[PDB]
């Protein structure tokens, strides 16, 4: 809102300085072209610190920090005790006027005492809590020259002229916070603060600011007709080019954006907007009385209604849909109550100083909330115990945090309440170090000094921005902007560039990668996204109704996507069309209880249902009839319990939540150990399996140890951390050297000779994708394999393998592949051609999702994929070849059985395997099969590495190559574990690691279609990661 649309007024307003305390110390500095008032700043800007009460007659006038007027009624015997005025009902006036006149703002719990001066005019005196909290403002021939605080620091406020040229804090620290410089007539023309904005201001000679700037790219310039009204606006950068229309006897004023959309808005007499029309023609109504929303009506014809109590405040919303909030209050406007459908009731406890001392949930779980005498939080004590303590420094700042377990952090801030220093309940620190640059542009750094020994610094420009950041092995990062703060360029540390356009709104339109190719984005009038084009030129179009909500995503080879949405804008229905047809070629139906909680997903091949209790917790996740039932610990809501097929799972937790227990199916119980911070130590169970953890200063995990019973393993980090070193006493030394990306170039592998026993070497394109593998074996080359990108996505690659003869190699593998993707983006043919030979081709078949549907091998044989209706693959079938299929079984986003299918098609629920995972977490913890149960062992990505008997015998071990292929051979009988990287499942039939949405082909490091949340997934729409070992994309997006 830079014009008020119901005078014309230009407005701005801006942080000054916002100090720490008990009672904080926040100035602003509020703006209106038309204003008639004045503050510390000189004429047209308003503050905090200039409120002031003007005895007029019989009433008394309250000028606010926004240099609004309030009345108050002064009764016969001169005395105001909570005298209200009805516009602004949360300030209430008290005192006596030949005392000293108070205002309560209901609203903060905060007071402004008002004392007489002259010519019945109170001014600020003091401000306070209901602690006794206190800032004094002292003036002195008429001027604010002083501000004291009961926390113990002093503002001085330097006057020139009677012109306030600076505010510094004094004692007891000296620290200039703001400095301004005036114009020829008085007007603010300068104001620079040490916390936010630093801008220069120009005015006509009646203070109509015509133009204002920042210390760099933002430079606006305002255009007034001759009543004082804004008519235009224009930055130098093209930005905000719009222009304002008025009709004062229709209450009309009209408003045309710089990219030609119009927006119409009908006020009444307060100036408040009683209609607007947007520049798509869709209308929103709103109902004012006295000031107060009665209530507003979007263009859909939702209304949500406002009820206020005596008090004046919110008392009941009505929203679309029926349901109702209900507030209640204190007698001080503190909220006691808030009752939401479903019977869900909140409540709230004050004691005399309106500290909030006890909280009911809607489950009646009670906490309970400690306090000083001058209203530091000193306690907090949960429902099951855990209690939570803090101790503060001088400006009531946290310094020390003893967490429920005894552990203790002790954080530093300084006077600006900037971090200097943070100890872990370990006794390891973190310190942080500023500073102003003195010389060329005023910025800043900030530099971090880490207890592992890395030491990284953040740079800011003259803006505040970050401008660049060097991390602990110094490669360098930087920032660029435009104006406005938009960020239009993004220099990576190998001095490649990220650029961003943005249209006359700032509406992101193009984006450069580093490879110089373009992505676009395009809007209609009212700044909906109808239309990206990403690098590969494939186009998506976007249609919208009333409201705003996307009903249709229309693709290059012409299906559609529709969806209808309920009251409460939840997907009710998904269609699938095509082309110009009408037709529904496939349906999807979401259904939902009273509380708009869903109750039932369905599509053709899957039917997901969920049940709640009370507390609108999951009771029990359904698909396809097979049931998994939660029970939950009653104090932290935690899942305490989980069963499915009659086999049970029991989790114990502690105060804090860890997982201190697990037992599944009457086995031998798991128990677990943390450190004080929060960090698993140990796992084990007394059958024997036993696993031990340890930590670097940082909480990197870097050691390992267990107990064909015995596993030593260390993890090194470089001071980016990047993992460098792998020391296993199972497979030996993984050394990686990386990039400035941070990218590995050189992945090797050594035994107990100096030669190693695999070599990767790695080279990437402009974009970090994978173009070169060269690959060694015992020093000698093995394989060599160079790929190529086309718009971000691989499309061909030459591969060779070498045999080692006699001291010569000779070439035995020389073949081509190529990748052939459809207009949707997604992967159909991979051709794989070594001459002389039969090919070998792979054809992929996919849904209107971008689902891989049907999957075709070079030997013919056929597989299908079906889907439920949140992209969770539920099975897997051979469709002409005598082979077993798989049924899929989840919980959530995590894959929790895979059950075996038999060629008839006959599911073998009692040959099941399944994978074990802490709820909501992608980490493997355990295997059961058959009664069989198994432990894991993960890596630093969560990666099972070993699959150990509950007596500690390892029985699987992996063995990958850098971009994930597992090739680690195992026993006969060992049991077989199919996880890759967390969230992915390897499909043998093909290679592919099936990861939720997407399908991962760890050779290429892509995925097989394009990311279907496109850029916010990033700029590389097909990578997986830039290093596997340090990413993870566990819902392939
Ligand atoms: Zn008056």
């Amino acid at each position: 809102e830079p014009v008020d649309i119901g005078t014309g007024d230009f407005l701005q307003h801006f942080s000054v300085l916002s100090l720490p305390g008990s009672l904080p110390l926040t100035l602003s500095r509020f703006y209106r072209s038309q204003a008639k008032g004045t503050g510390i700043f000189g004429p047209k800007w308003t503050d905090e610190w200039s409120c002031m009460l003007t005895v007029h007659g019989n009433d008394m006038h309250f000028t606010n920090h926004e240099g609004v007027d309030l009345y108050y009624r002064i009764p016969q015997n001169g005395i105001f005790r909570d005298t209200a005025n009805s516009r602004q009902a949360y300030y209430r006036l008290s005192g006596d006027i030949r005392d000293e006149l108070t205002i309560f703002d209901r609203r903060s719990q905060h007071s402004q005492i008002f004392s007489l001066t002259d010519n019945g005019i109170y001014l600020l005196s003091a401000i306070h809590d209901r602690y006794g909290n206190r800032a004094d403002f002292i003036r002195t021939e008429g001027l604010l020259t002083g501000i004291h605080h009961s926390d113990g620091y002093t503002l001085a406020l330097g006057w020139q002229q009677r012109q306030l040229v600076s505010i510094d804090l004094a004692t007891p620290q000296r620290q200039r916070l703001v400095t301004c410089h005036y114009d020829k007539n008085g007007y603010l023309a300068e104001c620079d603060t040490i916390q936010f904005s630093h801008l220069w201001h120009e005015y006509t000679s009646e203070g109509w600011m015509t133009r204002w700037r920042d210390t760099d790219k933002t430079c606006v310039d305002i255009v007034y007709d001759t009543l004082g009204r804004t008519v235009s606006t224009l930055s130098t950068e093209g930005y905000f080019d719009d222009q304002f229309l008025y009709n004062d006897d229709e209450k009309c004023t009209t408003y045309l954006d710089a990219e030609g959309g119009e927006t119409r808005y009908w006020y009444n007499g307060d100036g408040l907007v009683t209609r607007s029309i947007d520049p798509l023609g869709r209308e929103e109504t709103s109902v004012w009385e006295n000031t107060r929303l009665r209530s507003r009506t979007d263009a859909l014809g939702r209304t949500t209604a406002y009820d206020y109590n005596n008090e004046g405040e919110i008392s009941r919303v009505s929203l679309p849909g029926g349901y109702s909030l209900y507030y209640d209050y204190n007698e001080h406007g503190q909220l006691t109550r808030l009752s939401a459908p479903g019977n869900q009731v909140w409540l709230w406890e004050y004691d005399g100083k309106g500290s909030m001392v006890c909280l009911t949930d809607p489950q009646g779980r009670q906490q309970q909330f400690s306090y000083s005498e001058h209203g530091d939080l000193l306690r907090q004590i949960m429902p099951n115990g855990a209690t939570w303590r803090w101790s503060h420094d001088a400006l009531h700042q946290v310094r020390a945090t003893t967490a429920p377990d005894g552990g203790v952090t002790q954080t530093e801030q300084d006077i600006l309440g900037r971090l200097l220093s943070v100890k872990d309940p370990l006794g390891y620190t973190t310190q942080f170090r500023y500073s102003k640059n003195h010389a060329g542009p005023q910025g800043s750094v900030e530099e971090i000094r880490r207890p592992d020994g890395v030491r990284e610094l953040m740079r800011q420009n003259s803006e505040k921005l970050p401008e660049s950041f060097t991390d602990g092995e110094g490669n360098t990062t930087r920032y660029e902007y435009g104006a406005f703060d938009l960020l239009t360029a993004v220099i990576r540390p190998d001095g490649e560039r990220l650029a961003c356009r943005y249209d006359k709104l700032t509406r992101l339109t193009e984006i450069t990668n580093a490879e110089g190719e373009h992505y676009r984005l395009r809007y209609d009038k009212a700044g909906q996204l109808v239309a990206e084009t990403d690098f590969t030129g494939r186009t998506l179009t976007y249609s919208y109704d009333a409201a705003g909500r996307c009903i249709r995503t229309t693709f290059p080879d012409g299906t559609h996507l529709n969806r209808q949405y309920s009251t409460t804008d939840q997907v009710t229905r998904e269609e699938v069309a095509q082309g110009d047809s009408d037709r529904v070629l496939s349906c999807t139906t979401f259904i939902y209880d009273a509380l708009s909680r869903l109750t039932e997903a369905r599509n053709n091949d899957a039917t997901v249902t969920y049940e709640y209790d009370d507390a609108s917790r999951v009771t029990a996740e359904t698909i396809n009839g097979r049931r998994t039932e939660y029970n939950y610990d009653p104090d932290q809501d935690t899942v305490s319990q989980r069963t499915t097929a009659g086999i049970t799972e029991c989790f114990t937790r502690g105060l804090t939540g860890e997982l201190t227990q697990w037992q599944i199916d009457g086995h031998t119980p798991l128990t677990l150990e943390h450190d004080l911070r929060g960090q698993e130590i140990s796992r084990q169970s007394e059958a024997g399996f036993s696993l031990r953890q340890n930590y670097t200063p940082t909480g990197m995990l870097t050691g390992q140890q267990a107990g064909n019973n015995t596993l030593q393993r260390q993890w090194l980090y470089d001071k980016a951390y990047n993992l460098t070193m792998i020391s296993d006493s199972l497979r030996g030394t993984m050394v990686n050297s990386v990039t400035a990306n941070d990218q590995i170039s050189h992945a090797t592998w050594t035994g107990s000779s100096d030669i190693p026993m695999r070599e990767e070497r790695f080279a990437y394109d402009r974009n970090l994708n994978i173009t070169r593998r060269q690959t060694q074996v015992n020093g000698v080359p093995d394989s060599e394999a160079y790929q190529h990108q086309q718009h971000g996505r691989v499309t061909s690659r030459e591969y060779k393998a070498w045999r080692h003869t006699t001291q010569f190699v000779r070439v035995i593998r020389d073949e081509q592949t190529t990748w052939k993707y459809d207009v949707n983006g997604r992967l159909v043919e991979k051709l794989i051609d070594k001459g002389g030979y039969r090919p070998l081709r792979w054809r992929y078949r996919w849904d209107a999702r971008s689902q891989l549907t049907g999957l075709e091998t070079p030997e013919g044989e056929r597989r299908e994929y079906k889907y439920d209706p949140f992209g969770r693959r539920i099975s897997k079938r051979c469709t002409n070849r005598d082979r077993p299929g798989t049924d899929f079984h989840w919980n959530g986003d995590q894959l929790t059985e895979e059950i075996p299918v038999g060629t008839d098609g006959t599911p073998e629920y009692e040959n099941a395997i399944r994978w074990i995972y802490e709820p909501g977490s992608f980490t493997p913890l355990a295997r059961y099969e058959k009664g069989q149960l198994h432990y894991t062992i993960t890596d630093t990505v969560g990666r099972i590495q070993e699959l150990l008997t509950e007596d500690g015998t390892i029985v699987w071990r992996g063995k990958q190559h850098l971009w994930g292929r597992e090739e680690g051979r195992n026993k006969d009988d060992a049991p077989s574990c199919r996880l890759r990287f967390p969230g992915q499942y390897e499909d043998e039939e093909s290679g592919l690691y099936y990861n939720r949405f997407r399908y991962y082909d760890c050779e290429a490091g892509q995925y097989l279609c394009a990311d279907p949340i496109g850029l916010r997934g990033g700029i590389n729409l097909y990578a997986y990661a830039p290093n596997p070992l340090s990413w993870i994309d566990p819902l392939g997006l």
